[PDB]
């Protein structure tokens, strides 16, 4: 029903969305997270909550009134997209046998045939990304929720939100999406080590220590 | 670096892009309901060529698939480029992960296992759609090769991507009768099994291909 690309299409909405995804959030704290004024903010927001993809409640916070993830596709040959609703997430496994699809069929209905195959993985796929995103958007909430109560501290917590979303960041990208300082950034690093497996490789690079998690 | 949510916002460019993936097929480019006026179909291509989607007769040049989520708490986004995929196995274990975990080093710790299955998920996408992307184009030179009617190509190309249309559906994109569509089908099914049901909606019988 709403439409999300149309939504997606402009990237001040995207970045809009980036930080209500985060946490927060308003107005004011939030066209003070972007550098656009604060008439287009305005704008954009009437317009996602009429889309139907934002809510507001009493101060006025907004929040995402929507749980989708889509797929897309965009070939010289094909172009498709397919919305998923999230949420009910069952927990099962999925086996996907792509070897050994003929990779040289010479005749059609034979290549209508395999192109079928393909189709059956492919919607096993979807499933299994239906699947791990909903419960990515539940543990989410979770981690959201545990880091409030065990340490209040919003932008620690906003660092770790990009960092498992996007596996790896500089100082320089986070700075922007948080508009505070570079050294701000840095010392929020440093204090998130207590709790989380953080860590400053290279110079600039922050990322996650896959392997002390796993 | 082509925006690619920027190009797919517009309905038309959306409806644009469905038909141009395949004009071996399609006779016009809009469907008939998209009413929209020669001088701004013009237009969307030149924004689409800007970017680098099209290259001239426009053709797409580029082959992507995108994923994206909108939760309350989750938006990403990520592109991924096709062409020379593997044919490999991919097994997505998701038990196989708890649903009541208790501490916040617990939690990322399920979280990164969950990434890691995402990754493999993600793989799994690019190679069926490399693998889909080509099998299209050879199917395309086939039925054109074998039986000779566009449209009824048309129609071949619309289901396997989507599953399914109604006759409606159909006849609007097509830029045709009801009737002139019934007709495509009903000459199309003993080359191909197509199937009506309920007499409007038009699907494959994956079984009988299967």
């Amino acid at each position: 029903e709403p439409d999300l690309f149309y939504i997606l299409g402009n990237k001040v909405r995207r970045d809009l969305l980036s930080h209500l995804t985060a946490m927060e959030a308003y107005f004011s704290l939030l066209s003070s997270k972007v550098s656009v004024s604060s008439t287009a903010v305005a704008k954009h927001l009437k317009i996602m909550e009429r889309e139907g993809v934002l809510q507001s409640y009493e101060k006025k916070y907004y929040k995402i009134s929507i749980a989708k993830s889509y797929v897309f596709t965009l070939t010289p040959e094909m172009f498709w997209y397919k919305g998923l609703d999230l949420g009910d997430a069952e927990l099962r496994d999925f086996e996907i046998s792509l070897s050994g699809l003929d990779t040289e069929p010479s005749t059609l209905k034979e290549m209508i045939t395999d192109f079928i195959k393909a189709n059956k993985e492919l919607e096993k796929v979807l499933e299994a990304f239906k699947t791990i995103e909903s419960y990515r958007s539940s543990l989410m909430r979770k981690i959201k929720e545990a880091y409030l109560k065990e340490i209040g501290d919003m932008t620690q917590l906003a660092i770790l939100h990009y960092l498992l979303l996007n596996g790896r960041a500089t100082v320089e990208e986070l700075s922007d999406r948080l508009n505070l300082k570079e050294r701000e950034v840095r010392e929020k690093i440093s204090e998130m080590a207590r709790f989380v497996p953080v860590k400053i490789i290279n110079d600039n690079t922050v990322v996650l220590d896959e392997d002390q998690i796993l």
